[PDB]
């Protein structure tokens, strides 16, 4: 009989906490916003047991999976309301020919540079290397951004050719991935060469890249609206514009439409519908959240009209224009996971651009029972070994125990006219009651081939 | 040169032990019947190594898999003998266009109620809730049955729509499952609501549900022929009739034809053929087993004629009539496993009806090497941790040992004119020979990514 | 700026070490040959990280996989050079319609017998049993060979029908395997019957079978050119001829074209091209390696002309003629692995010919997330158990520690006018600083279902 919302801790939550009050005293219903880590992973797990938030906030790309796993309820926006929001963002939230989430805003990474250290930014990726040179001599760097999430480097990977799944005739092809073609390699190798050439680090993430640009330690960065807020507060004269090109090709970023979905396990299913339909998705609702952390190109037509006239937003849309709309299909988590590994491995040097990118593709396929078996049998040789080790420790323990007991025996004899050892020290007596049941249980332990 | 049969401990084994004697002294060949737990799982494992019984008894549904795994021999019933048994039960035991087992009897769950506590039983599922109310007030309950095996609750899941695989044009479609559609959810949610509303328990199984109906603690129950025996012995006036309806739809139970198969690793392959063809599948053979535990609608035409005129049997057939014939395809074990998990999870509340039922479906598909890899790598982070723990224990052990040795040192000095410690206590000396080889082996331990 | 080659330790490496010198002083570039165990497995792993050899030597069958994993560079043999080598061996090294390795020689197992113990060899498999009888009476055996690698017994498995993948219309069909058909079983059962009948052992490998034939302990053996060298040195009058027939059918051996590939991670990519194109693949290059360990039917036309006139080579080609060319497709490692398991299991009796051969086939398919899950959950019940065991050991350790400390306490009291225990023994004091951090870490340990 309440209402709980979940949003990314990197978005305008306190701003949503406000619209969360408008609902409370104007409806009485207590709204509560939460922002946990690994949100996209947590929800599906807690939601699966009937727990979790009534409303979930995340990009549309991973909703199809939550829907496939049957975790949310189909929303029912009255044919009228559907015309308050842009049609293209409605599709982004329509899975299996049905609506599964309320689009909130359109996001697209952009190129943020500090006009005070770089009045004129680079129009090409190819020149950042030599540009970083000049700045490194001055103490700072040229470009810094999160290298932990494929989301950021992907725009470069797609630039010269890379692509998730081919959208063949209004239908994405799962057997048609393109994470390991020419364009792909090209992009990744360049990015890596950047780290290889000390222009970039790899242990670098979000808080690391964010704190650096904001401290003026770097001239460039790649992010989305939500960031702008913290830069303003940092009094650094920044500028938002189109992303650099690669091999003459514009960086193709993956665009996502942040959405609000309704936990199928939710009892307050209408409370939500009305909170989003009549409280959030309003010009004054989108605004409160925006004052907290820029949403970008909101879906509400009325609000986008006086938001689109802003350069930071115009550039975000040009970027999304240059990019592609993320797919819905449940095969995203995999895809994304595949690319996270490639990028991290290739960058960390644990893999090669050619090797990493290949794995990504080939691995998107089914593993034989054989491997599962081999895997199985393998872990056995393993577990078994831990056992004997454990088992052995027990015995030795015992050998030590008896040894101790014996010594203690001689003591009691020395302190006999005292009452043995414990009585002569006038202290609580100790006791070697030693027993390890699991020791045996682990020996019986049937084979894992069952 | 002998002969061994395996049957479920819940069926008429001692009755088969008798026909097992008719074979012995009338052929000399010693027959032996066994009934182990997890029979359907055990056989494939022991049979795989050439061990196990010459003859196996279980429902036809899982024989295709034993045949696929190449565990049984094709039977050779002479075109004449095939007309002693009902044609429809012959199909149930024909895989890949070949015969793999001898059908014994047709089984179909029914509704058993105690006429003395409920003269008139419920014709609908929807009324058991309120009916359980009246009885709970009297001390007993309304319905109780095994909730550990999908077999029992399935009739409800299929009732309003659920289905294993769609039989498209004389061919079952593996890509066409129906464990997560409307009818499915409907049924499961109701069943769960029954437990949710304290009308039913979930930790409840066979022996629990069987002992309750037989003790008169409950008015209803769902089972098959084999059960009737123990009720008779319990002097409870029971009645067997059609299963209740759900949403106006009759509970569709999965019918199985208990069969006898021949271990391909069997040397006494003809001994079997003749034991089943000329000793078991005879009116007097089926009868002996029947006196032990009701087989149901046997396959032997002659015996079914004077068995079908029995209400308990008429109702069993009406039930099977209302239901569907179980598929042969090796993809049953999976399917069944999928539903066992759904039902147990949904009931125990560990999952939701919508979440559980979905898993069942989506999981019937292939997992990426990625997951296998992720899984792999994951278990590593794990195993490794156990190591260091183990490893650490060893060291501490040693620290303790030396500590002990030292103390012992001072003792020998106190009891020096005695011969040290051991000599003064005049007892076998203890010894700290401490060594854990596996400790190192576990350190070397290559990564699991190989 | 160097150059490293990897070849099997069972081939002519020192011979290649020589041609490795011709390159050095005639180019200055230092060449180094290595021969590690599990080469085919090692390379893909080290090559994946950018390490490993610039050139890899192994049969063509597993190159497609290295290419699929993107581990080698496409070679560029000038249209002219391609006519120095036999066209059929060029195909063997062409994957995805591109060249990935330089063919070196064509290999095909043969039948080696000691003319001095068996002037006339068996033309059929069926007679070795009774022939082994006569010889066993004389102290020796009839046939001995490596039973650890499917490569050797495969010629028998394919003889009467077995086959990897069906080559349908210039295209191998992955869904069309034939490791579990009639011919297959036939062959395997016979082979096994050979061991079952004490004519053959199963713990038998290469060094075991090689040392026996060379010591004159056996009259026959199955191997390839590389072997001949060691027999010559052993002064045993051997003979190389066609393989025995099975059920009237000639043993169909799998032929491989030993090839040299170029690590895609290689900086000396041209150094290689020139080492193989102008130094190795020359009549004098092939020769140096040949003096070390027979290559067989080399690919260099000029050298094959005066090599083919040799009986050992004529017979090798007749054998390959009777056999089939190994496929390129990455699905070989699996296939091979599948057959290694079948043969070892069937032979060791851990499985039956019918059961083992089936697994091989059915397992070449995808495993459900279910199994992965079941597997997962299963390992949990496992890991968890090891924990509590470990955990328990810790506690007991502690109980022992305190016990020890206490005893020590009484000692210090006995040796008080000495300075306690440590001071009376005038030795470094011991210390029970006991702490197992992982103990807790392992308790927190989230479930593996994440
Ligand atoms: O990097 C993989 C990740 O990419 C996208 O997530 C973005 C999200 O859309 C943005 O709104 C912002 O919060 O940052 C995320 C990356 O940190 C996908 O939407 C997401 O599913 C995927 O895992
Ligand atoms: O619950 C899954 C289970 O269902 C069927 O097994 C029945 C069997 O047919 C009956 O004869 C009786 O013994 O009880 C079983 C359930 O306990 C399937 O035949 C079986 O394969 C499946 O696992
Ligand atoms: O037994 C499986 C194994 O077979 C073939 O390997 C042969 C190789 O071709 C020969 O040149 C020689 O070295 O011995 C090997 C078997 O020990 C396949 O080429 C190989 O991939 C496969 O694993
Ligand atoms: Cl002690
Ligand atoms: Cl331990």
């Amino acid at each position: 009989g309440k209402l709980v919302i979940w949003i990314n801790g990197d978005k305008g939550y306190n701003g949503l906490a406000e619209v969360g009050k408008k609902f409370e005293k104007d409806t009485g219903i207590k709204v509560t916003v939460e922002h946990p880590d690994k949100l996209e992973e947590k929800f599906p797990q807690v939601a699966a047991t009937g727990d979790g938030p009534d409303i979930i906030f995340w990009a549309h790309d991973r909703f199809g999976g939550y829907a496939q796993s049957g975790l949310l309820a189909e929303i029912t926006p009255d044919k009228a309301f559907q015309d308050k929001l842009y049609p293209f963002t409605w599709d982004a939230v329509r899975y299996n020919g049905k609506l599964i989430a309320y689009p909130i805003a359109v996001e697209a990474l952009s190129l943020i540079y500090n006009k005070d250290l770089l009045p004129n930014p680079p129009k090409t990726w190819e020149e950042i290397p030599a540009l970083d040179k000049e700045l490194k001599a001055k103490g700072k760097s040229a470009l810094m951004f999160n290298l932990q999430e494929p989301y950021f480097t992907w725009p470069l990977i797609a630039a010269d050719g890379g692509y998730a799944f081919k959208y063949e005739n209004g239908k994405y092809d799962i057997k048609d991935v393109g994470v390991d073609n020419a364009g792909a390699k090209a992009g990744l190798t360049f990015l890596v060469d950047l780290i290889k050439n000390k222009h970039m680090n790899a242990d670098t993430d979000y808080s690391i890249a964010e704190a650096a640009f904001n401290k003026g330690e770097t001239a460039m960065t790649i992010n989305g609206p939500w960031a702008w807020s913290n830069i303003d507060t940092s009094k650094v004269n920044y500028g938002v514009t189109v992303l650099p090109t690669f091999k003459g090709q514009p960086s193709k970023p993956f665009v996502g439409v942040l959405s609000a979905g309704i936990n199928a396990a939710s009892p307050n299913k209408e409370l939500a519908k009305e909170f989003l339909e009549n409280y959030l998705l309003t010009d004054e609702g989108l605004e409160a959240v925006n004052k907290d952390k820029p949403l970008g190109a909101v879906a509400l037509k009325s609000y986008e009209e006086e938001l689109a006239k802003d350069p930071r937003i115009a550039a975000t849309m040009e970027n999304a224009q240059k990019g592609e709309i993320m797919p819905n299909i449940p095969q995203m988590s995999a895809f994304w996971y595949a690319v996270r590994t490639a990028v991290i491995n290739a960058a960390s040097g644990r893999q090669t651009v050619d090797a990493a990118l290949a794995a990504a593709q080939t691995n998107a396929a089914a593993m034989s029972l054989a491997s599962g078996k081999s895997l199985l049998h393998e872990v056995d040789k393993d577990i078994s070994q831990l056992t004997q080790a454990i088992v052995k420790n027990h015995k030795n323990l015992l050998k030590i125990a008896q040894y101790a007991a014996q010594n203690r025996r001689g003591l009691d004899l020395l302190f006999w006219e005292q009452g043995g050892l414990c009585k002569a020290l006038q202290e609580q007596c100790c006791f070697l009651n030693i027993t390890n049941s699991h020791v045996s249980i682990l020996q019986e332990r049937p084979p894992l081939e069952n």
